[PDB]
């Protein structure tokens, strides 16, 4: 064990964990992405995901934060479902009510009333193929042609939920069945599959059944060839390395602790992120957050996009890709993996 490489690990996850702290706004939200002069800023999404990836660290202060966060979400209580939603003016979804129910799992209010209530709300979701939805269509509509895209089971979403023990078994022949051939899976509302892969590969391992770790095997050897020798996962949008897809692939990789060249896909992957961190402890935005037509079951099948900041002059939500402006979800993210990747150095 090189001592130097764990001790840069601690001081890199310490000026990653500050800046997170730092970053909250007035109240104590965790604020990211934005749909200018339309959605605005997200909040209780981007509170939920970045409090659940901090629930890793064993620090009483960042446990502090955590109940803060769930305090926060407690009193946004407006929506009759109780399900969170991207920020207050947003309809509830599905995707924000699982992570805030992961959370909720973290500051040991899984049993809470309102937990029981965004939970009963998340099963509403739940599709004829076995999926979940992210949004209720008249929910969505009532906020702004077919929703069936927007209103379709999604596989990001469904793995995410997947986390929550109590919708793992209900959710699994559908992460089954969507495994590509290549061993990966792909998202609805996320360029990099690397996301979705690896919540799917990790609720598969969560729920213990060996039926399932061909599945989990072949999605980690999907995941050592996405992670090139330099240590990083190559985007068209990053080709020299996504901090953000690599993060996923990271913590994709510590699903199999034997193999001797996934150990040291992992030791590149913490190497290369170590050296890309900012000197405020951030790092470089680049969790790609897609806006497909609301018609669209099929984003992966999209070959259209561009990047919302880049187009000039008239643009539009839809068939477009925002990113996390404040960096505070992709550094929540690498974060995460550096700590459970730590211990397998």
């Amino acid at each position: 064990l090189l001592y130097p490489k764990l001790n840069q690990l601690s001081n890199s996850i310490n000026a990653a964990v500050a800046f997170l702290l730092e970053a909250r706004n007035l109240e104590g939200w965790w604020q990211d992405f934005n749909f200018p002069q339309a959605a605005s800023i997200g909040d209780e999404w981007v509170t939920a995901y970045v409090g659940t990836m901090l629930a890793t660290l064993p620090y009483a202060h960042v446990h502090e934060a955590l109940m803060q966060a769930w305090e926060l979400l407690k009193i946004r209580d407006h929506r009759p479902t109780g399900e969170w939603g991207y920020n207050y003016i947003l309809c509830g979804d599905a995707d924000t009510t699982g992570w805030a129910l992961q959370l909720a799992a973290a500051v040991g209010a899984s049993d809470s009333e309102r937990a029981q209530q965004a939970r009963a709300a998340l099963a509403t979701h739940l599709q004829p193929n076995g999926g979940i939805a992210t949004f209720a269509e008249e929910s969505i509509r009532a906020f702004i042609v077919s929703f069936q895209g927007w209103c379709g089971a999604h596989t990001c979403v469904s793995a995410a939920v997947a986390a929550l023990p109590e919708f793992r078994s209900r959710l699994h022949d559908y992460l089954r069945v969507t495994q590509t051939s290549q061993g990966n899976w792909e998202g609805y509302w996320w360029s990099d599959h690397e996301y979705t892969t690896a919540l799917t590969a990790e609720a598969l391992a969560a729920g213990g059944q060996a039926a399932d770790q061909p599945s989990i095997e072949q999605a980690v050897a999907w995941g050592l060839k996405r992670l090139c020798p330099q240590g990083f996962v190559a985007t068209s949008k990053h080709p020299n390395g996504s901090t953000f897809a690599t993060a996923w692939c990271l913590r994709l990789l510590l699903l199999n602790t034997v193999d001797a060249e996934v150990k040291a896909a992992r030791a590149a992957a913490i190497g290369w992120l170590l050296e890309q961190q900012r000197p405020n402890g951030s790092w470089v935005s680049s969790a790609y957050l897609r806006i497909p037509y609301p018609f669209d079951r099929n984003p992966n099948q999209f070959p259209h996009w561009r990047y919302y900041d880049e187009i000039e002059g008239d643009k539009r939500f839809e068939g477009s890709i925002i990113f996390d402006h404040n960096s505070i979800f992709t550094t929540a993210t690498v974060v995460n993996s550096l700590v459970k990747a730590a211990p397998m150095l």
